[PDB]
């Protein structure tokens, strides 16, 4: 590695990437954030991982939270800090005030702390130190200039002692000054900012490394979630473009279609289905997933529009029994309102479910369902995410999209999730003789030849029957074509008179 | 209730933002769905004749059955038309039927089969030699069959 | 925040009625709605036909049209 | 025919039945004189009609 500073890994999923390797050793990192953002957790995970993964004893200095509490809360993620404190790998140095105290003590204690800490580091041979809520101590009665001095002194002794430190700090605004006294920013070697942005009644936590003296790192904010396993970061911009690409075809669940694509979809390929509401994207989705189960391959179906019941009532009415696909442990249906969370959360859930089930085919019925509310870029970031993780996972995928306007839609996606897609399946309503007929079209396929016609298709109990193209028609796409005819009655099987048999015999 | 009907979701969309609305729609739509209740929701599309979209708000995804009414300009006259646009579990009739309104209610008639661009609101009458070919004078090949 | 455990994030609308606080976790509602094949008339037989046998009991029906078309009638 | 003529129409009535025709009307010193419907025109509503002048059934 061509970086000038030595780093230590947090082993926190996603952080080490963003910081190009973890936290610089022998130096100190300010993790500052508003209330409830994940500061303690970060610093706690920082010591835990260092103990569980590298046998590095750790020191935890707490100024407000009680040692029992730090231990009570960490059980949220299944961590037995007590067993570690016991094995003498972790030492919690309690410097919190007393529920019956006085007033005045934040400088010589800053010298008594330094010495207390040095003692603990030396005794437990500690390599990592976390200092939670340094801010709370000057929160006795201090000004910027006093804080800068005391922070520096502390940090400077730590550096000398060799310790790799993490220091927590608070702030009141999500986008204003980095820390309270607008002084901590500049004294630290590194600065990580944790945010919890409100925006339209939802909450979005992000993690940003503002500075790392010595090496580079990923710039800007990064979405993340706190789960039962601690912080979990998605470096959506560290996602490279080196997905493997095969010439392997697979079926779509529809014979005629597969022909239309010049022999089925590519295994390694993102599929896009768009048409007006009611055209039938959801049918191809059902058909796509059932065929993965008809070949004894797993497949997930994330539904964001239909309940788990309906999906089955409708699916059955088209033939295909979803009840069985579920029992044979071959098809897994998810289901969720896009509103039940934020993209970050949703993208993870998807990622998760993809691991606990090793699919070979995934279908997201209605990207445009997830499109609800979210800004366009926040949506595209998601589409890059799902479309990306899948491409590098060899997982074939079918994505659905509902164009806000039946007939007359001048564009594939109102979102432009076009260039992100390899194959595009376009459905639409054609107005012929006072009636609404369907029309399916393989708009684009990158490695294949695919059929160029805009066929007509019927939906029966059997499923999708792909007929022929409205040759003798112009302005097709318009929604309401004009019937021009150089023929129609031309051969095909004229021979008038009695051509049929009726129910009796033939 | 076994059935519920809110005449004009579009009347509740007044003022309120769009996401606040979509949140309302998700609300009384699912609550009805789990309670087993059947509900009919009304929507007046902001523009007569030319409506390129079911709902201006785009709730045509949280719905199961879409019924569509629309004026059709016919010979200097404003006639109605009805079309079951989409039905998730059934087969439903694909015809854009015309219909009158009397004391008796709504008499659904036929489809305008000899027109073009009906969804627009200003169709284009186009029989001009219907389904009978230019051979309405049947050429004359039929001049041998009947004799003396 | 809730040091120690999980919790739904963000805002959630609530009303204060004659029965205290009433919160609606519109984001908590799950997609587990029961769905059958049972039909139900509309009050319009011709319609019921076009819908291949009436509206399903378990279903949401939306009527859209220009002013004066007749949604309030259906 | 290169002329700005009017047309009145009862678009909707919640109670009664009202007329469904788009009627041409003139204005004079006597007031509104509602004439007839452009029965033989297309896209009236649009505002720039197109007389069909259909050649009947052409015999
Ligand atoms: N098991 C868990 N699953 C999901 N979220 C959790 C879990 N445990 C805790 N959390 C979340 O993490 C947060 C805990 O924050 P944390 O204790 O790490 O420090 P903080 O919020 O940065 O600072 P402060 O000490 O001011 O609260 C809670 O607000 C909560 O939402
Ligand atoms: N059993 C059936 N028999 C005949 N036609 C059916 C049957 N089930 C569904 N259909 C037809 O298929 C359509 C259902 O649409 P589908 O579930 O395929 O998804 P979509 O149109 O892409 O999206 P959305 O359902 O959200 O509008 C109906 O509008 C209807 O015309
Ligand atoms: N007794 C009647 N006879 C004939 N036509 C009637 C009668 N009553 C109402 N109508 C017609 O039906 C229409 C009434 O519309 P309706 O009350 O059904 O609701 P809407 O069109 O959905 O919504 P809104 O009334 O707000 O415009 C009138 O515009 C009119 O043309
Ligand atoms: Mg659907
Ligand atoms: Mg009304």
């Amino acid at each position: 590695e061509h970086q000038a500073i030595a780093k230590m890994r947090t082993m926190i999923e996603g952080f080490d990437d963003i910081s190009h390797g973890g936290l610089p050793i022998g130096r100190s990192t300010l993790v500052s954030g508003t209330s409830g953002t994940g500061k303690t957790l970060f610093s706690i995970q920082f010591l835990y991982n260092g103990i569980i993964e590298f046998d590095e004893p750790g020191v935890f200095v707490t100024f407000e939270e009680t040692p029992q509490d730090i231990i009570k809360n960490a059980r949220s993620f299944g961590w037995d800090l007590a067993k570690l404190v016991d094995e003498g790998k972790l030492f919690i140095l309690d410097a919190s005030p007393d529920p019956e105290g006085q007033e005045v003590v934040g400088g010589f204690d800053l010298s008594a702390l330094i010495e207390r800490i040095n003692y603990a580091i030396q005794k437990y041979r500690a390599r990592r130190v976390s200092i939670d809520s340094v801010t709370s101590v000057f929160q006795q009665y201090d000004a910027s200039s006093v804080v800068r001095r005391e922070l520096f002194r502390l940090v400077a002794r730590l550096k000398q002692i060799g310790a790799t430190t993490v220091m927590t700090t608070e702030r009141i605004e999500e986008y204003g000054p980095i820390a309270r006294y607008g002084v901590e920013e500049f004294v630290s070697d590194n600065v990580v900012i944790l945010r919890n942005v409100l925006e339209g009644e939802r909450r979005r936590r992000t993690l940003e490394i503002l500075k790392l003296r010595g090496t580079s790192h990923m710039k800007g904010e990064y979405p993340f979630t706190i789960t039962d396993h601690g912080i979990n970061i998605f470096p959506l911009g560290a996602m490279r473009l080196t997905q493997r690409s095969s010439n392997v075809r697979v079926s779509s669940g529809v014979v005629r279609l597969d022909e239309m694509c010049g022999g089925g979809f590519f295994k390694d390929s993102i599929i896009l289905a768009t048409g007006a509401t009611g055209t039938g994207k959801t049918l191809l989705v059902s058909r796509f997933v059932e065929n993965a189960c008809a070949n004894k391959e797993r497949a997930i179906l994330f539904a964001y529009e239909e309940s788990r019941a309906q999906l089955l009532r409708n699916a059955y009415s088209w033939g295909m029994d979803f009840e069985e696909m579920e029992r044979q442990n071959l098809l897994k249906i998810v289901c969720a309102y896009p509103e039940s969370a934020g993209l970050e959360d949703h993208l993870q859930i998807i990622k998760s479910e993809i691991n606990d089930f090793k699919p070979a085919r995934i279908a997201i019925d209605s990207l445009s369902a997830l499109a609800r509310g979210v800004s366009n870029n926040a949506f595209r970031q998601f589409v890059i995410g799902v479309t990306g993780y899948a491409k590098q996972e060899e997982i074939t995928g079918l994505f659905t999209n509902t164009s806000d306007q039946f007939m007359g839609a001048h564009s594939i996606a109102d979102s432009h999730i076009s260039a992100i897609t390899d194959t595009i399946i376009l459905l639409q309503y054609v107005e012929i003789r006072g009636e609404m007929s369907r029309a399916i079209n393989v708009f684009k396929m990158r490695g294949s030849w695919h059929d160029k016609a805009i066929r007509e298709f019927m939906i029966s109990d059997k499923g999708p029957d792909i007929k022929d193209s409205f040759r003798n028609f112009e302005r097709i796409i318009s929604g309401s074509p004009t019937r021009i005819t150089v023929d129609e009655k031309s051969e095909l099987s004229r021979i008038v008179r009695g051509v049929q048999e009726k129910g009796p015999e033939s």
